[PDB]
DNA sequence: ACAACCTCCTTAGTACATGCAACCATTATCACCGCCAGAGGTAAAATAGTCAACACGCACGGTGTTAGATATTTATCCCTTGCGGTGATAGATT
């Protein structure tokens, strides 16, 4: 029976040992000068399967 | 001379509002058939070409080997649990 009245045992942590769960935003919104960061893969000199994946 | 009035005459002007579902037929009716148009057909040559031949030449894909990745196994680590000790909360007062 535990995971079948679980949505209900598992439900009262939900009201005490009070510590919480959640994710971010990390990024910014493209590109200028100078070209040192304007390149592809095809700059690095570097192996084939690398390049595909 | 006219006026409207008595009576049933007929005429004909209208009939509230919002919305959804369904599919699009019936006619017969000589169009004759004569002429000839540019106008359908097609042979022979322009506007130009097919694809088979023998060459040409290349790409692609499958069989083979290699590569390395991944999902497993193992084992480690931390973050979490639950209870407990006792916390300065909640909020009433200063």
């Amino acid at each position: 029976i535990r995971r079948a009245a679980t949505i209900l045992a598992e439900q009262l942590e939900a009201f005490v040992d009070l510590r919480d769960v959640r994710q971010p935003e990390v990024k910014e919104e493209k590109p200028e000068f100078d070209p040192i960061l304007l390149r592809p893969v095809d700059d690095l000199e570097l192996t084939v399967r690398s390049a595909n994946c």
